């Protein structure tokens, strides 16, 4: 306890004497409080706004823009714990096959600031940084820590960049080698993008088995026990040297003793505790896999009882691992939390045992009732969307990704931060529009109100800023490249589902949904605001035009049918 943390505690405390305190009556009960110290944007993206008017009154739309982490997980039963045990050791094996574990660089991490002190670009330039880097990772190289502590504020753990980039030097690998792409961990989906997953469940369709069951867990990362932190540790014994040793002091001083400082109402609690994960992916996304094969186990009946494991059921866990394990992975497309498995047949919908035990405990269910499942893999939801099959006119299949249009809407609508001018929202607003014509074309409402930016937006104008932070985000739509080119690129060129390569020549051979479907995920065709909107809409982007000025401006308005 006080041994590992006692450091980044004193350090506090010296910093803030005058202020410092043991708070008596604090509302922690699972945290381990040491004590307090004294303490002291959601805006509307206006391009967007103005081109996207009958949603104005779309409420869905227009409300977009206008200490749940004190909970104790119990330490799950002997049983429970040697199927992890088992699991993770045979997983972190599978995925080291075609891998090498490596430390990453100081020029890696820096070319990573450098896209995506005041700024972390300020300290990444500024050698006291890497001096400030260089004493905390000394201490870590003898078991010891004084800087690394979480800033919290679903809570976003901050950490100070140097406690970052250690991070990133011992476990940045997971991520820039890709060890849960879906060629190396057969689960995994790190790497392919949005407009794969479709493609990829309706490959894990193809299987024989039971329903697609694709069940939420109650906020996963406070669920992350300190058995699952202890069985993540076990990448340590892929690694060797010096980067064995510093991995090892992020799991064992950053991870399975962490230090964390929160603002109550003003003071600042010196809060700690052993399990729960800062709200990495590579992380999530390896005891997840673990977690579902073992419901798969439990599902085909490979142990009876989480309570104890017996002397043959321990080797019948290794035999079904050596034997079928892989191609149990293989019936899973998991993203950190999000998963879709296609289990063997359906006795895995009651197979809830060592789920429940392992505190991953289902969101929007009784803790022992059934899972439901899917029966068709273009209803299955996947990382907030699900996917649908598009017949082009030429016969080729496209699987697209889909969520209902008002959230698409209302997210372009919004412009994160403060002091932007009126080119940088213009650009913002451009990135959404190009995004929107790669992944959402067969949408009429996208496609129509995407041209309508882009018409509006000068045509030489780089997009700006980003549209998500999702990591299935590959960002092709952020270039001034024509977005017909690069639909054919993404879609037809580099598709490895698209056997016929020929190029599409214009975006009327795109197609769109079905006018009946394109209305259920949330279309306003058909409604008479849209019609006018649809008929008006050169009056609109003329509207945003004669605001952004005497420009360079392109009418994409006739790439369209009816235009
Ligand atoms: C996570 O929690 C959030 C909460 C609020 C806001 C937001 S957000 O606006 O920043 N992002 C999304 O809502 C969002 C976006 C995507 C993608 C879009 C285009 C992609 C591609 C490609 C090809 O290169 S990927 C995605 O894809 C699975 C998943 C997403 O969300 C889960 C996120
Ligand atoms: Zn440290
Ligand atoms: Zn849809």
């Amino acid at each position: 306890n006080l041994d590992i943390i006692g450091k980044r505690i004193e350090k506090i405390k010296q910093e803030h004497e005058t202020s410092w305190h043991y708070d008596q009556d604090h509302p922690y009960k699972t945290w381990a409080y040491h004590g307090s110290y004294e303490t002291k944007s959601s805006m509307v993206n206006g391009v967007v706004r103005l081109l996207t008017k009958p949603w104005d009154v779309v409420p869905m739309v227009t409300q977009m823009a206008m200490e749940k982490v004190d909970t104790r997980t119990q330490e799950p039963k002997e049983g429970t714990k040697k199927l992890m045990k088992i699991t993770a050791e045979w997983l972190w094996k599978e995925l080291g096959k075609k891998k090498t574990p490596r430390m990453c660089t100081r020029e890696e991490f820096t070319r990573k600031v450098r896209s995506n002190w005041k700024s972390a670009r300020e300290a990444v330039e500024d050698s006291r940084f890497w001096e400030l880097v260089d004493k905390e990772r000394n201490l870590h190289l003898e078991g010891k820590c004084e800087t690394c502590v979480y800033n919290m504020m679903r809570a976003i753990w901050y950490m100070w960049l140097g406690a970052r980039f250690l991070e990133f030097e011992a476990l940045g690998f997971l991520n820039e080698d890709h060890w849960f792409s879906r060629e190396n961990s057969l689960s995994g989906v790190e790497g392919e993008g949005l407009h794969k997953l479709g493609y990829i469940l309706r490959d894990v369709s193809k299987k024989e088995g039971g329903a697609m069951y694709a069940d939420d867990t109650a906020g996963w990362d406070t669920r992350i026990t300190l058995e699952d932190l202890k069985n993540e540790e076990m990448v340590t014994n892929h690694m060797e040297g010096e980067h064995k040793k510093l991995a090892e002091a992020i799991f064992k001083l950053t991870y399975q003793n962490k230090v964390v400082r929160v603002q109550r109402p003003t003071v600042m609690d010196i809060i700690s505790r052993r399990d729960q994960r800062g709200s990495t992916y590579g992380l999530n996304t390896f005891t997840n896999m673990e977690a579902q094969l073992i419901r798969q186990m439990e599902g085909e009946g490979v142990f009876k009882s989480i309570q104890h494991l017996t002397v043959t059921e321990e080797i019948a866990v290794q035999n079904w691992l050596a034997r079928v394990g892989r191609e149990r992975l293989s019936r899973m497309a998991i993203s950190g939390d999000d998963c879709v498995v296609k289990p063997l047949d359906d006795r895995f919908a009651s197979a809830l045992t060592a789920l429940n035990d392992m505190g991953k405990v289902r969101k929007d269910i009784q803790q022992w009732e059934p899972s439901r499942g899917w029966n068709d893999w273009t209803q299955v939801p996947f990382c907030s969307h699900h996917f649908h099959e598009l017949i082009m006119k030429d016969g080729r299949v496209l699987v697209v990704p889909c969520r209902n249009q008002d959230e698409l809407i209302g997210r372009a609508r919004i412009s994160q931060g403060a002091g932007w001018s009126l080119r940088e929202t213009a650009c913002l607003g451009k990135s959404y529009a190009q995004m929107w014509s790669l992944m959402y074309f067969h949408r009429r409402d996208l496609r129509l109100a995407a041209n309508a930016i882009c018409s509006a937006v000068p045509s030489h104008w780089v997009p700006t800023s980003r549209t998500t932070w999702s990591i299935h985000a590959k960002h092709e739509w952020m270039t001034t490249e024509d977005m017909l080119t690069v639909w054919n690129r993404v879609w037809i060129q580099e598709n490895p589902w698209m056997e016929d390569k020929t190029p599409v020549e214009s975006w009327e051979e795109i197609p769109y949904l079905g006018k009946r479907e394109d209305q259920w995920c949330g279309s306003l065709i058909g409604l008479t605001s849209r019609a006018t909107w649809a008929k008006n809409i050169q009056t609109a982007i003329n509207q945003v035009r004669s605001l952004i000025g005497n420009e360079e401006y392109t009418d994409y308005m006739p790439s369209m049918k009816r235009f």
